[PDB]
């Protein structure tokens, strides 16, 4: 049993210098205490949109189709409120036959710009699955831009190295900060 | 037993005006006789780029890895040569025990700019797949751009819509086109 390390390296694309701005935040919101079996990443996006348009997106549990790629629906409760302990069922593109992961809410957290969710049922290939996002504004000489930061830990299915689930999962993260960016940085450009 | 219809509808991301031109083409490379049991697709993308800067791009059957999402490697034979026949084993992030497709090189014609390929072991969510790519120039008062059309045609696995099929090798092929204009805007706003 270790503790993650996200805190004390740069996350590929993200500046030394952005990186130690956020160095307090990694530390409080993205650390993990992992055991053997298990693997964590963290994960960077920068975004030329303001916080709260980037924050606005991320903080739609209900709707993960917005920004995430393979989403084919996200089905919540009829008097589903955006509250902790609150579940969603996505049905994901997966080329295998119609199912569903159930994905609880962890965190939400409006002030501080933080959110989470877990993956409690579908998803053999993610089992234990549990990711944290993270929103935050930069300035520069009146211009400003957002970095998002998302993280996870996971276990590493029986017969997987540790570095086949790493690349799944990072690269599943990546695509959809991506889309993240390019949903936002529209909605900036244009409104 | 029918033929496909893919030179009769606007493909998504595609302007009537584009499409009209490329009507031909999309009858003589992108049309299939389907069999129950199988679906097609044709999915188009604009970028701003030169025909040759994408098709040296999209024809290396060698490094698929450079514009598709999810590939870890990709290795061919020793004396490998561009030329029909030929296979290559990709082997995909899939969240799954590490493994390789086997795909071979359909098609390449180097001088009206058609690739194509089939999945001939390995990926059982797209057994009988065959995919083939046309890259386009267009050119308008001077500015030129170019239209990459893919398509393809796959058998729909026992216990699967072919709404899930398609939904999923859309997502693929819709995510690797996406990463082609990035990889070669990239190269033409820099080169
Ligand atoms: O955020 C998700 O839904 C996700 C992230 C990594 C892998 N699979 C799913
Ligand atoms: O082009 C590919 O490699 C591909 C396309 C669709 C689905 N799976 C793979």
């Amino acid at each position: 049993s270790t503790i993650t390390t996200h805190h004390l390296t740069v996350p590929p694309g993200l500046t030394p210098e952005e990186f130690q701005e956020l160095s307090s935040s990694i530390a409080e919101f993205h650390s993990y205490r992992i055991n053997p079996g298990q693997c964590s990443s963290l994960l960077a996006q920068r975004i030329h949109a303001p916080v709260e348009t980037v924050w606005t997106v991320v903080r739609r549990f209900d709707k993960p189709q917005t920004y995430k790629h393979f989403i084919k629906s996200c089905s919540v409760g009829e008097d589903f409120r955006m509250t902790v302990g609150s579940t969603r069922d996505v049905t994901v593109i997966s080329g295998l036959p119609a199912a569903t992961s159930t994905e609880r809410l962890d965190i939400l957290d409006d002030d501080r710009h933080v959110t989470g969710f877990s993956i409690i049922g579908g998803e053999h290939r993610l089992r234990n699955y549990r990711s944290v996002t993270t929103v935050h504004g930069f300035e520069r000489d009146g211009e400003i831009w957002t970095v998002v930061l998302e993280s996870y830990v996971v276990d590493v299915p029986e017969g997987n190295t540790e570095e086949d689930t790493r690349l799944f999962a990072d690269t599943v993260v990546k695509l959809n900060l991506q889309k993240l960016a390019s949903v936002t940085e529209t909605l900036a450009r244009e409104a």
